[PDB]
């Protein structure tokens, strides 16, 4: 579809997967990454703060090296879209850059094209194929994911295609977005990266009762928390009028010892299942 902001718009809201994490004002609803309304202008300020030549160069760096600068309030979750699974082509990345420039600025085709030699080509990815050290299948991993007899059951907290229970983020489609390495880290180091909005809050009530958990819903009268203990969850409804203090914490309620609770085979099977969620 060429290199234009119009082509980039289709890619941002399509095969680039950008809109699975980013919204643009009232367009879209994803909150995993920052709202990109006004991105063109704040890229200019990012560039000045980071010593880059231009806002456009900051946009390029944000795609090719997402870890290099981490926007305040977020964790290192953005994938390299030129790598698997997304495998976004170089022309499509150039198009996306034109679209990003149109978010409060002017697309500059000549300037974008000069960064072509900095964009890795998806077909030339250096990522090695993912080969588990045992024969496992996605179907085997699906069974593990929903197995209530294990000491951890992913389906107690994660929904996939309408099955499971909504505590953490729905995992439908995540295999089209994230890497196996991200799945490994998410399972074995769950608080290393916290999906935005799924932070644990520490609550103290006026009667001095502590409640530590994930906010399920936040209304004018009531705060509903999900508390976790040893892989089990429970809800508490706390009247807003009784809340003395609330502090967000950079920790996840996803159990921190899953490496002790899954076998090698169950672990690699569940990763194959996640990879398969396209
Ligand atoms: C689809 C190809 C895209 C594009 C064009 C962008 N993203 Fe993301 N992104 C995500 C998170 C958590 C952050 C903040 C942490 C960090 O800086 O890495 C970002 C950041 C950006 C930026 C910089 C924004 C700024 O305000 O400075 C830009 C330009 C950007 N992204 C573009 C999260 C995600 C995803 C979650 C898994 C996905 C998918 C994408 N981003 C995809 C894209
Ligand atoms: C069973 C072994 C699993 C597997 C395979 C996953 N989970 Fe969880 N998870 C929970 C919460 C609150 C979050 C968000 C906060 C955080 O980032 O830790 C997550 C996150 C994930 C991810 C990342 C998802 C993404 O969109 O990037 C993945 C891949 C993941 N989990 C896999 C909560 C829970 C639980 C509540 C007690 C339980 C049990 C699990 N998760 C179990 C699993
Ligand atoms: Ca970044
Ligand atoms: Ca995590
Ligand atoms: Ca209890």
């Amino acid at each position: 579809t060429g290199v234009s902001a119009e082509a980039g718009e289709q890619i941002f809201w399509g095969d680039g997967q950008c809109s699975t994490c980013h919204k643009i004002g009232s367009s879209g609803s994803a909150t995993r990454g920052p709202d990109q309304e006004g991105l063109a202008e704040r890229a200019e300020e990012r560039a000045k703060e980071l010593g880059l030549s231009s806002g456009l160069e900051y946009l390029v760096e944000s795609i090719i090296d997402p870890e290099k600068y981490v926007v305040e309030g977020f964790d290192k979750i953005m994938p390299r879209v030129y790598d698997p699974p997304i495998m976004l082509s170089r022309e499509k990345i150039l198009a996306v850059l034109a679209y990003l420039q149109s978010l409060g600025g002017e697309p500059d085709l000549d300037a974008i094209m000069k960064f072509k030699d900095k964009i890795p080509e998806a077909s030339k990815t250096k990522v090695k194929p993912w080969v588990p050290p045992l024969a496992v299948t996605a179907e085997e991993g699906e069974q593990v994911f929903f197995d209530e007899s294990l000491d951890v059951t992913c389906g107690k907290c994660h929904m996939v295609n309408g099955k499971g229970q909504k505590v953490g983020p729905e995992l439908t489609g995540i295999g089209a977005i994230q890497t196996p390495q991200y799945f490994v880290e998410s399972i074995l180091e769950p608080s290393a990266v916290i999906v935005k909005g799924y932070e644990t809050v520490f609550v103290i009530t006026a009667d001095g009762i502590p409640y530590n958990g994930l906010i399920k819903s936040d209304t004018e009268e009531e705060l509903t928390l999900i508390l976790e203990e040893s892989g089990s969850v429970e809800e508490v409804v706390i009247p807003k009028d009784e809340i003395e203090d609330m502090k967000k914490q950079e920790v996840s309620i996803m159990p921190g010892n899953i490496g002790e609770l899954l076998s090698v085979r169950q672990f690699y099977a569940v990763i194959e299942y996640l990879r398969s969620l396209k």
